[PDB]
């Protein structure tokens, strides 16, 4: 027909919503049922919903649709916007005088259905009473379309009125290589498609691609072999794609529900170095959670709580953790995405962050600084309450249907935290020390590449007295080593900087 | 063609958007592909954006291409503001219906798309029902332009919709000689230039301008050589412009992105003497931050804090280690810039400020009186908490693309700062004390030329037994030898006052 991917909830729409129309008004007679007059669907943006709605029309061989917009409907002056709600039915009132229970079937698409409600109540009333009022037509099937099940009012939802409801998903594994297998199609009859290329591999590296998204690769790789030969010439006859076309073309189709990678990554790291075991351990103990959400059904929902002093290394370790894990969606949510925004907004954009976490089988999220978001100032304390009761909700509401995340956060201000209470959210806490032994500055020292061993060993050798027990953080230490570098004299500055560090 | 410096972006910009419009229409029905019906630039302004547009769509002899301004659609009435998006697209139209499939492209700029948003739903839902809807055209192509990308709601940049986006820079010194190059074109092949002229020196001295202030810079070099000769002469064949006349020119045009000279040189600076070894010290030390910005590849954000007593000499210091530098970019922000605005005004200056300094390869910011741009007074104690959490957020995000800055602030409330509890926020710490001794005072009456030095004795000889253990700021000093100079009795004049002030 033309649609991947979806064979099992297609069938259910045919079974409810139309195997009664194909029958002869007499046998429906016979049993004195009623045809369905409305059907919803829902669904993320992007999974081909129209593309439903259209080609179902084909096999009754209906009319081709009307389509409408809720938002032109609602934006055009109310004039216009009260007629055109009347405008709209003559076609299926008309046939319906001309030819009764023998009319033919009639269809009307109403997009954006939510609105309506996102703030039309003459519309609401008049698009019931067309369909459910005492001037019943019954030519006409409304499908509705929307985003978000939860803003629709159950009074349009009662027996009669839209009493069919279904949900449409994102592709897994086998539905990719199905509609990989239509959009090619007339580039292999043609022989313009290289053989060298396997719908096979393309399938396991979209690993998260939606419908529409790979056209836009199918388009984008197509578009290399043209301006490869470009530049009114012969060979245009002759043309071919490559598999480098198809590997090429994955770096200018960035997907939705993907990894934010020029975050973490370039931004957040800046060294890795093992400076001590301690540190080691940590690492094992990230990973293992890891692979926990990986390989059980029992927990679908993690959370674990990083803590210390300022500077000593938080914010680098949660995303070390994360970019070893290879989940396919991967979030943050930090002060710079919410700088400027009114406090109503900030709300706003949490909330909808959450709400696309529960769309993918796998998922991380990262929230970084906790007590910076809350607004917490000592003097008064003043702070936002509208924020933390909506975190404190949400660090503890499980996933829908076997999906699965998990959160990690971190704080410098553990004490505060124990004072609000929330600590009862967390299932775990991981505590991070500072540098204490002059053993430990120097692996930093060797690592770093200072300078050659004759200067590293009178550096340790003047602190063993001038200061054995100092105390600072990594974050800082790479700050000493590094503007010393530039001094006159290194060994005569590093020492002075450390000692007022300490 | 006459466009300079944009190299790469007009490769990547060929080959999407206009490759597939150059083969024959028959062999795009063969790949089955669509042609993209929307680009987006976006940059600094003044930056060759609506000059790429134009000489890009002479190469496909198109139409002329259209131009409408957003805020002369949105400032005039609704009704000829609603009409005038229904006869933009007349022409595309009637030319479909008489040619069909073959139509030339005609194409559509749509400048400062950024107003529409920052609020027109009625024109955005008809400019997307011809380019996305049922009724959509095949012969548009619609480019859009734009300075804040982020105020675009995402749901334009969904494939089908604006799905190509581009970014122009500010050009770099390879492309600055090549602008010389195309502006002189005329004025070379005339021999109106003379042969004293270098454009690989001026390309070096106009160390920040766009391509806009060039145009600028050539034209006001010209108005000297013409005024030459007027009061409308004989022999205007003799005309020359020559070097001269560019160094004329090079002071009566001012970029943007370039030193605030005037008021960091005039107001802030008024008098540099090395009365005591301690300033030494602290020039040194601060020089040595501004090489490590300069050449080190690791670290791209610094931040320091200069402390001390009340009218010490901090404001001057930071502005003298920031003259020296060198560097493009410098401003500072003081309580002067904000007098008299609205607490949501002076959010939104401190804000722009920062997006500014993003765009340079090297700057500097000065930050001055913290204490007192919150508006912090003891009695309630009483602050703005909204600036507070502006500042405390901006100080540490790193600027984006391996561009580096240099931040330095200025505070007398080294105690406030530690209850507000944002000393987590400063790399290194600057402290600048008083003046304590009597070999002190004397190197200061020295430079300034008080009174002879046999008068110049007795004051610290008097001083010597009257009260030794004076303490008191060089601002002060300054103040009360300068009052003394014009009395009848100067020993005794400057004895008293000093004796009075500590
Ligand atoms: N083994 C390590 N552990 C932690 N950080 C390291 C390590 N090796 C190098 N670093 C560096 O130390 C710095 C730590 O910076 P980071 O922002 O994570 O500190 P932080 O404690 O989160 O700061 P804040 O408390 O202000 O958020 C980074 O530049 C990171 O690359
Ligand atoms: N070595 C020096 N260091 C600092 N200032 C000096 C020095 N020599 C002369 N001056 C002069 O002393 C004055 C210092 O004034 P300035 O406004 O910098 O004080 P301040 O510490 O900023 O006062 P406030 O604490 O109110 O900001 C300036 O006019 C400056 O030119
Ligand atoms: N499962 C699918 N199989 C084939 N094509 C698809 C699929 N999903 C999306 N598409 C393509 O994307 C478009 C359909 O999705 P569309 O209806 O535009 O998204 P939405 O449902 O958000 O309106 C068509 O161009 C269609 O060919
Ligand atoms: N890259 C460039 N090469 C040559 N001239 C340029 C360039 N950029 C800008 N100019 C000059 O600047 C003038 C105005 O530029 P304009 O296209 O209006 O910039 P914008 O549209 O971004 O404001 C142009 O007429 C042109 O002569
Ligand atoms: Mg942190
Ligand atoms: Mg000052």
């Amino acid at each position: 027909l033309g649609v991947g991917g979806l064979d099992k909830e297609f069938t259910k729409i045919f079974r409810r919503a139309f195997a009664s129309r194909i029958f002869p008004p007499s046998v429906i007679e016979k049993l004195g049922i009623s045809h369905v007059k409305g059907l919803l669907l829902y669904g993320p943006p992007g999974t081909g919903k129209t593309l439903i709605a259209r080609k179902i029309g084909t096999m009754l061989n209906a009319k081709e649709p009307k389509i409408v917009n809720g938002p032109e409907i609602l934006s055009k002056y109310v004039g216009s916007s009260e007629e055109n709600i009347r405008n709209l039915f003559k076609d299926a009132e008309a046939e319906y005088r001309a030819k009764g229970e023998e009319s033919s079937l009639h269809i009307i698409i109403f997009d954006e259905l939510d609105s309506v409600f996102k703030q039309g109540d003459n519309v609401v009333n008049q698009l019931l009473a067309k369909m459910d009022g005492v001037d019943q037509l019954n030519n006409i099937l409304v499908i509705g379309m929307t985003n978000r099940k939860d803003l629709i009012d159950s009074a349009l939802l009662r027996p009669g009125r839209f009493e069919v409801q279904v949900e449409i998903h994102l592709p897994d594994e086998k539905g990719r290589l199905q509609i990989f297998d239509i959009q090619t199609k007339k580039m292999r009859e043609n022989n313009m498609m290289s053989d060298d290329v396997n719908l096979a591999e393309l399938a396991a590296l979209t690993k998260n691609f939606s419908g529409a998204e790979i056209e836009g690769l199918v388009k984008s790789a197509s578009s290399f072999a043209i301006n490869k030969t470009v530049n009114n010439t012969k060979d245009i006859a002759k043309l071919k794609v490559t598999r480098e076309d198809f590997l090429n073309a994955l770096n200018d189709v960035t997907p939705a529900f993907g990894i934010s990678e020029e975050d973490l990554k370039t931004c957040v790291e800046g060294g890795m170095m093992l400076y001590s075991e301690r540190v080691n351990s940590i690492l094992k103990n990230g990973a293992r959670y890891v692979r926990q959400v990986r390989e059980s059904d029992k927990s679908r929902l993690v959370s674990l709580l990083i803590h210390g002093p300022a500077g000593s290394g938080k914010t680098a370790l949660a995303a070390e953790i994360a970019l070893k894990s290879g989940f396919p969606f991967i979030r943050l949510i930090s002060p710079n995405e919410l700088s400027g925004m009114s406090e109503s907004a900030k709300i706003a954009y949490i909330d909808n962050t959450f709400r696309d976490a529960y769309k993918s089988p796998l998922n991380i999220l990262v929230i970084d600084s906790l007590e910076t978001l809350v607004d917490w100032v000592p003097i008064g304390p003043r702070f936002s309450n509208n924020i933390l009761q909506m975190l404190k909700v949400a660090l503890k509401r499980k996933p829908p249907q076997d999906r699965r995340l998990l959160i990690m956060t971190t704080t410098s201000a553990y004490s505060v935290l124990q004072q609000m209470d929330i600590l009862s959210c967390f299932d775990n806490e991981i505590a991070v020390p500072n540098m204490t032994n002059l053993d430990e500055l120097n692996n930093v020292m060797i690592e770093s590449n200072f300078l050659d061993d004759a200067g590293r060993v009178k550096v340790i050798n003047e602190l063993s007295r001038s200061c054995p027990n100092f105390n600072v953080g990594i974050k800082k230490t790479l700050t000493n080593i590094e503007t010393a570098r530039h001094d006159e004299d290194p060994v005569n500055e590093l020492v002075e900087l450390m000692t007022q560090s300490a």
